[PDB]
């Protein structure tokens, strides 16, 4: 990571250009260059580079992943003062509190809603059951009822939860990670009903995010399911759309998982004070959030003063209504195993590869399984960096070269104890043990430098291949 | 601390002899000697020796202190499996959960009750107000209404809370340590009313724990206030006593602070596996708790199977009733500042040294103040130990001598990086930094050993005066 700059990662479906305009204001006032990138598989890529002490200074994702990140030590603790705390809704801070500490800044509260084409469906269905009969008549006109992203369980979860599916049972303000509601009767009814939509050719097993967005925005489908970030494309879309409450299933409301979009600071960032100023003084203001909201809407934001202005919009109202019927995601580390499990279950049952309940029988135990964790970045390890090698005195061409270094905190305590002697001899007076993070293996390297004009010098240096914790006086 | 033994600290008002009989069973089965001690100022002494990596393997205290202990790193995390977890009431585990982890074993739930002499008061007063008028008539007969320990705010708290005093405001399952209810109208009414009892010679400012126990157990006072641990002396007391609900004040019930007596394991203990077996397999069984309960009763215990048997006792019922009207103490670190503040306030207002509200004005800000914390035992520091110095070869008298050693974890990361050379010369190929916990100052020592029978040898060794974290290759 580079000192004197901010690299920020946020999902490609969110308003990164808006966020980059906030970045520009910050550059103007401080000189600090903000870079906003949006890799794919972001929620997976961050722990992978951050475990190596690399990655962005700031990471944005819904709060359900952040418990996991914090456990492995990827996230700094954040230090908003009380005055800043009060500018945001307390329940949004709760979503980012983990083992008693705030591990990210909440930005916006997200929930799925039903997005409907008012010209094909003046009156959108209040229940899921009436969808087959409504797809019936739309297809008679060259359209379809409903498309949504079938590849991410986030979009199907609301339906599975409806009849009593749940992730980990929540009671007494705590989740029991051995009490998983993924193959109960309710989850079965929910998932089977989706599988029926597909078998009865009302939906298409392969339908993904862009396919659903295309279909709805070209007005070939009457409904889709999505979050506030999609709205932006539908205005400029030739579509006259509404945003409403999700339909009910077996008489019960759809229970979307609610996510608080959040910004965490990489524990490895040499730019924490910058990230703090950026987030508190630039992003989380009326104008910062407006800039992002202009690009891709955030939904019900977490800053009160700005949510007060946005609240007079039916679309936000609907987002909230849907939020209220749904439940906030836990942020506990076990969530990454739950999501993996449900993603397999749904894709498998949708594509015919397993029966429902033959898929959710497996997701049931898969969701409570122990998982491999992100290694902790404080451990002794090897770092790659690029440096230009120069002569200390003579004027020469300098080369840019990849080098490696060792850094970390050896876990063993260091100790020192007296030795006794009678030997009038010299001696070390102390027996000690101290572990240092050091090269275990390395190889010799040589580089020709060109000097003006006498003469060609050869610089040697060792290239470190591996590090380990070894005794100091070895 | 000694490997292969267990030293346990518990308060002198609790059943330590009973606990020592549990200790004997453990010795019999394992060979491990259990020692139970009961220092005074225990809740203060533990952090003081434990910050130096010393102290007992196991510490017993109500759970309100344990948050504080855990923050400074004095307590190991405990690892009961689910099967063990279910043997105890979930709300008792909640009292020992801190920042998401279990930091002690819950033993018993404690609450103050009104203990009354059935022969002087067949009908105990349901309210505090009717106490002056009842002391009136008892003193006419050479007795007094009520004595209790006025030196510990635990005993007066129930009265101060009654009309709306509170420690830190509790909402959303979290305490705001800037919202303290110590000089509100309710706390003022509560404390003033106690001060009136004293001014009107119904109680005595200096009355302490043993003074109250003496008076009640010699039948000179009709009532006292106390917890289950006192009951034991009152049976064998010539007193025919009852245990009932605390009286109401300004129409509201008395709100005792509820404490879950708990056993934590010293982070510095080389005997954690032993402490675990002791507590889980010996203390926390029907028979372990019975042994303690026989000595000094525990109250409503935390093990379900044993609380089921005890529940048919009016005294336990009353303890619980009083528990229900009261509130469980927070376990947050700020509690030690709250207690200090209220102890000053009460002693001062009772002895006339300040006005009420001139005392609680000060406790108000004192209770939310930052406090000095227990230093963390993992830091580089000096340890004292005793060792016998011998000759390695020749048979000699061995002396027992006090020695010092350095031990700890230096916080700075260790690193290692390549150097570049052109000098065809030797060199260290790496620039590195590594901190080790080492003697900063020391002094030379010499000791005469007597050998059989040739000849007198002198052993020298350095006595370490201080340790610090220094660079490895210095
Ligand atoms: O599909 C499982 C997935 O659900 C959520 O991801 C959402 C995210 O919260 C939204 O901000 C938006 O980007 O869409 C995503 C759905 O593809 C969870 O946050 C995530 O952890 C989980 O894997
Ligand atoms: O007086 C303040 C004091 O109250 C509590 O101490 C109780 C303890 O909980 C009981 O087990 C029994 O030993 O009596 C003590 C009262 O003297 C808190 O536990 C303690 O932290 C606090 O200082």
């Amino acid at each position: 990571i580079e000192e004197g700059k901010l690299v920020i990662w946020i999902n490609g479906d969110k308003g990164y250009n808006g966020l980059a305009e906030v970045g520009k204001k910050f550059e103007k006032d401080t000189g600090i260059k903000v870079t906003v990138e949006h890799p794919d598989k972001l929620e997976e890529k961050f722990p992978q580079v951050a475990a190596t002490g690399d990655g962005p200074d700031i990471i944005f994702w819904a709060h359900d992943r952040f418990g996991g990140y914090a456990q492995s030590g990827l996230l700094a603790e954040i230090t908003p003062d009380k005055a800043f705390q009060d500018k945001l809704y307390p329940f949004t801070w709760d979503a980012v509190r983990y083992n008693g500490k705030l591990i990210a800044y909440p930005i916006a509260v997200e929930a799925l809603s039903l997005i409907y084409n008012k010209d094909l469906l003046p009156n959108p269905p209040k229940t899921w059951e009436e969808i087959p009969a409504l797809d019936k008549e739309l297809k008679a006109k060259g359209k379809s009822a409903l498309m949504f992203n079938l590849q991410e369980p986030y979009f199907t979860w609301p339906l599975i939860a409806a009849d009593g599916g749940y992730a980990f049972k929540y009671e007494n303000g705590k989740y029991d990670i051995k009490d998983v509601g993924v193959d109960n009767a309710g989850a079965k009814a929910g998932l089977t009903f989706l599988v029926d939509l597909i078998k009865n050719k009302h939906m298409n097993a392969d339908t993904d995010y862009s396919i659903a967005e295309a279909a709805f925005n070209k007005g070939e489908t009457a409904m889709t399911i999505n979050g506030p970030w999609a709205w932006s494309n539908i205005d400029t879309s030739k579509v006259n759309y509404g945003v409403t409450v999700l339909p009910t299933f077996k008489g019960q409301p759809s229970k979307p998982f609610v996510g608080v979009l959040s910004a965490g600071i990489n524990a490895a960032s040499p730019n924490k004070e910058l990230a703090k100023e950026f987030l508190e003084n630039y992003l989380l203001t009326d104008e910062g959030l407006e800039a992002v909201n202009k690009d891709k809407p955030l939904g019900a934001v977490a800053l009160k003063s700005y949510e007060e202005e946005l609240a007079k919009d039916p679309r936000i109202a609907a987002t909230m209504e849907n939020a209220q019927k749904g439940e906030i995601m836990p942020n506990i580390p076990q969530m990454s195993a739950f999501w993996y499990a449900v993603r397999t279950a749904v894709i498998n049952a949708a594509s015919g590869r397993q029966t429902v309940d033959e898929a959710l029988k497996d997701a049931q135990t898969n969701a409570a399984a122990e998982f491999i964790m992100d290694s902790d970045p404080r451990r002794c390890m090897r770092h790659h960096y690029v440096d230009s090698i120069s002569h200390p005195l003579y004027k020469c061409s300098s080369k840019m070269v990849l080098l490696a270094r060792c850094e970390g905190h050896c876990s063993q305590a260091s100790r020192s104890e007296p030795l006794v002697s009678f030997s009038t001899v010299l001696k070390q007076p102390f027996r000690s043990s101290c572990h240092c993070c050091r090269p275990q293996t390395s190889k010799l390297k040589a580089l020709r430098l060109r000097c003006s004009g006498g003469m060609r010098l050869t610089a040697t240096y060792r290239y470190i291949l591996s590090c380990h914790c070894e005794e100091c006086n070895s």
